[PDB]
């Protein structure tokens, strides 16, 4: 934290967040979410983090060079230290890298090595060569040198997330998937974890053997699991919560923004509302039932009605305001709802559906007051525009997730929030072997236009064929465009530190402190 010349400091210096729900995991290779990396930041910390207003800045490496955009060396800091005192090495990240690459550690993230094109990844995945094939080398104890299978220039972007952040070794090895319960879990960023209560809590503490550490002002955060944001609002305005969860209750959102203002932070954020459509389940394998679901659903209602938090209507998957993004806006955004309501009905005739034969099928959301207004909205809003009836069914959040893994669903609602602010972090989780593709889209034509991407050595080439991509997804309409994201949470006045300023929202405790008041 930089805390501002004199800014009086409270005495105690502890903080509590609402973090959403109940995280996945603590181990940043199983992990997906952003309550997780909420978490995650505080705990384990990678080559790169971002710094407070979001730009990729050094963490465990000082420094770094590139060679053609192929090779990468990073430069560790000699003090880099886990909370046990050992040295963080570059074969930490050896290892670790490894590990999230191998097929037996089944991670969600095992596609981020793809994206960033790390030599032999493809292999690796399919079990063709093992995970000790990978491209990347420990130099020395301080020195870890990355090589990829061609130029990327925003390779270093992708090293905040926490899929690529260091585990240890010997507690992995030793307690399995025990190693991050309180006794056993060893960590490199500013917080150590106390403890864990399930549904409860999750509590850190500062982490003296953290590098930076002098730098750390806050001794004690807790992150709770409250999926209710009209509870989250509660309990920050009764004095509990001194920062909500960024998931605002259409329920009490107006009176707040006229209540307390200055603690009512709005700003953009790189994340996209959406209906993921299983595409490969019969009906909604069927192009002319996704098309119709898509154009039936009435953005202006939901946006500007129905939730009114300062949310943009939502034509592609890819946020427009991506560092990148260059997208072109399909005609059927133009058009009245009312000619969208016929395409989709006409749609839905040519399908095969009837008033005495409906399509009827289930929304399935994470536990939310916001996800079930907006779930019971669209419902509506499909009966009455297209004919449709949805059954409605909420999942805790870890459930939710590995249910969309699963397929065993039918449409869900959902949002991707980027990962590195380029198109890619968005368009790379289409890919038909994505371990991140729980839309279960397959499109070849998808899949050559982003490879192209990095055959080019032009940004402009580069942001035309990301167009064309977004173009493809829309033509098959494999999701429901809903919303661009905002930002919204509150923060309380004594807060300080928090800019707003990352479109990200990569927020680490690290760099907040407590005012006195």
């Amino acid at each position: 934290a930089d805390v501002p010349a004199g800014v009086q400091l409270a005495d105690k210096q502890t903080l509590v967040r609402n973090n959403g729900s109940e995280v996945q995991s603590l181990d940043p290779h199983k992990i997906e979410g952003v309550p997780e990396s909420n978490v995650s930041r505080d705990l384990f910390e990678g080559l790169l983090i971002s710094d407070v207003e979001g730009h990729p800045s050094p963490g465990v490496a000082e420094k770094w060079e590139n060679k053609d955009f192929k090779v990468w060396t990073f430069h560790l800091r000699e003090n880099a230290k886990w909370s046990d005192g050992t040295p963080v090495t570059a074969h930490d990240f050896v290892y670790s890298w490894q590990r999230l690459a191998d097929p037996n550690t089944a991670s969600p993230y095992a596609s981020y090595l793809q994206y960033g094109h790390i030599a032999n990844i493809d292999d690796i995945i399919a079990g063709k060569k093992p995970a000790t094939d990978l491209g990347v080398k420990a130099l020395d104890d301080h020195t870890f040198e990355v090589t990829l299978s061609e130029p990327v220039p925003y390779f270093y972007k992708l090293l905040v997330h926490p899929s690529v952040s260091p585990v240890p070794k010997s507690a992995v090895e030793k307690f399995g998937d025990k190693w991050t319960q309180p006794a056993n879990i060893v960590t490199n960023g500013a917080y150590k974890l106390k403890n864990w209560v399930v549904n409860e809590r999750i509590v850190l503490e500062r982490n003296p053997q953290y590098w930076d550490n002098a730098k750390t002002v806050i001794n004690q955060v807790t992150y709770l699991p409250i999926s209710s944001e009209v509870t989250d609002v509660n309990r920050y305005r009764s004095g509990e919560i001194d920062m909500t969860y960024n998931n605002m209750p259409i329920e009490l959102f107006q009176k707040l923004k006229k209540e307390i203002p200055n603690e009512v932070r709005v700003d953009p954020y790189l994340c996209t509302y959406y209906y993921e459509i299983n595409n490969q389940k019969a009906p909604f394998n069927d192009v002319r039932v996704r098309t119709a679901l898509k154009l039936a659903l009435d953005r202006d209602i939901i946006v500007n009605k129905v939730k009114n938090q300062g949310d943009l209507p939502a034509y592609s998957y890819t946020p427009p305001y991506t560092d990148g993004a260059k997208l072109v806006e399909p005609e059927w955004f133009k058009w009245s709802q009312q000619k969208r309501n016929e395409e989709a009905k006409k749609l839905l005739a040519e399908a095969g559906f009837t008033a005495d034969k409906p399509l009827t099928f289930d929304l399935l959301y994470n536990t939310s007051d916001l996800h079930k207004k907006l779930a019971i909205a669209v419902a509506s809003i499909w009966k009455k525009n297209l004919g449709v009836n949805v059954n409605l069914e909420n999942q805790e959040w870890k459930t939710f997730l590995d249910t969309r893994h699963q397929g065993t669903f039918d449409v869900a609602r959902a949002g991707w929030c980027a990962d590195y602010n380029e198109p890619t972090s968005f368009l790379n989780t289409m890919l038909s072997d994505s371990s991140n593709n729980t839309a279960h889209y397959k499109s070849p034509a998808f899949d050559k236009l982003i490879a192209d991407t990095l055959k080019v050595a032009d940004d402009t080439q580069r942001s035309e064929l990301y167009a064309k991509a977004e173009q493809q997804l829309d033509k098959d309409s494999a999701i429901v465009p809903v919303y661009y994201y905002v930002n919204a949470r509150l923060v309380k006045p004594w807060v300080g530190g928090y800019t707003g300023k990352d479109p990200l929202d990569n927020i680490y405790v690290k760099n907040l402190y407590i005012i006195k008041h």
